[PDB]
């Protein structure tokens, strides 16, 4: 679809077999979950944002579906103050910018 | 244009008589920009993000040219490490999200 920016570009994310809410953030290199349970192996890893750097729990090739479009990538858990879908996983779902 | 998110969607922005690179940040409600000295007044503001909060000076109806495209709002000034053009500056030159 085309979106719009007059809200905040949330959408329905799939991961985990479970249903979340996230936001599409072209300003996000990766892409950062809240906490939760996911399945396989991770690795403990540090991200930096605009406030500083957080531990995170690095899951590497997950199945993840975004507004019912399908990607497979590495998916970041930890305390970030919302879900956001970074370029990582926009790109694997055609998104671009456009003006 | 059509931008692409193989790499971080840097553009070129004209603010306060200066030019500088900034993120089109789907993520960011409002405009976020590097320390820089603007003339006038302003209003204290924090914004969270990862890793937390920053303090930022909030300046109202700020004169703002992204890749040609003139605009007109609010921006915060503050320690960011990026520049960040957020969704009330988009909007008015219509950027959208496609995929
Ligand atoms: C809360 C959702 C996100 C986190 C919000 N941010 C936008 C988001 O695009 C930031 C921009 C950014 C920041 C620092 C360095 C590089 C890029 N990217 C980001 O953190 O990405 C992470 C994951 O991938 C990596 O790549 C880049 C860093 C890593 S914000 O800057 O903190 C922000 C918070 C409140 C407001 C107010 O206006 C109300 O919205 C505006 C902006």
């Amino acid at each position: 679809p085309q979106i719009t920016l007059w809200k905040r570009p949330l959408v329905t994310i799939k991961i985990g077999g479970q249903l979340k809410e996230a936001l599409l953030d072209t300003g996000a290199d990766d892409t950062v979950l809240e906490e939760m349970n996911l399945p396989g192996r991770w690795k403990p890893k540090m991200i930096g944002g605009i406030g500083g750097f957080i531990k995170v729990r690095q899951y590497d090739q997950i199945l993840i579906e975004i507004c019912g479009h399908k990607a497979i990538g590495t998916v970041l858990v930890g305390p970030t103050p919302v879900n956001i879908i970074g370029r990582n996983l926009l790109t694997q779902i055609g998104c671009t910018l456009n003006f």
